[PDB]
């Protein structure tokens, strides 16, 4: 049920205009790495703000499972990023574009989405001896009237994070200013 976020993007994501909502789409992905490391299997996050003013969030926790989920015929991370914290699929509707990597036992996973339409179903492309999740998402210049990220209203919450969440190494990069900081109480 997408469409409905995509149609009412406040009801979903908050104020798609003050700042609020957009900031709020990191937050949320975040979030589901956070859940990660309260479960005691991620303790690294890595929030990105590219030169592309794309974000990415990766974490060192299980990754979203690959199987196919009997119900629908596709991988549960595809229904996880596709069908509706509000949740990932929240960001995924409200993306110009999204890619999801997950590694997973043994294997590294790809899927891309458009305004959260999958352009091909989750693939392996290769090998790793890690485990976690890696999302990369535009925010849609169609629901949001600006789409900049501010790395002081992401360092707060990464902060604030960092100090309820102890033994999670949260780092915040910023290519744009060449900005690394570590939170790590
Ligand atoms: C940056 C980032 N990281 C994650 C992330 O790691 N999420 C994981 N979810 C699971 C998991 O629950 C799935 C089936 C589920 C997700 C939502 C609601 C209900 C169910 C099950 C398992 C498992 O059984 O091994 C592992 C994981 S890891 C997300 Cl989402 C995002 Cl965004």
């Amino acid at each position: 049920g997408l469409d409905a976020v995509r149609k009412r993007p406040g009801m979903y994501i908050g104020d798609t205009d003050d700042g609020t909502g957009l900031h709020h789409m990191v937050f949320e992905v975040v979030d589901n790495a956070i859940d990660e490391a309260l479960a005691g299997h991620c303790d690294e996050i890595i929030v990105t703000i590219h030169e592309d003013e794309s974000v990415s969030v990766s974490d060192n926790g299980r990754g979203i499972p690959t199987d196919i989920h009997p119900e629908e015929g596709v991988s549960a991370a595809e229904v996880i990023l596709t069908i509706l914290g509000v949740g990932v699929s929240v960001v995924n509707a409200l993306s110009s574009k999204l890619h999801l990597t997950i590694y997973r036992a043994g294997q590294i996973h790809e899927q891309e989405y458009h305004h959260g339409d999958p352009q091909y179903p989750l693939r392996v492309i290769g090998e790793t001896d890690n485990t976690g999740t890696t999302v990369r998402f535009w925010p849609s210049a169609e629901t949001f009237s600006q789409t900049i990220f501010n790395v002081e209203i992401l360092a707060r919450r990464l902060r604030e994070l960092s100090f309820l969440n102890a033994g999670v190494r949260i780092v915040l990069r910023d290519e744009r200013i060449n900005l690394e900081h570590v939170y790590d109480y």
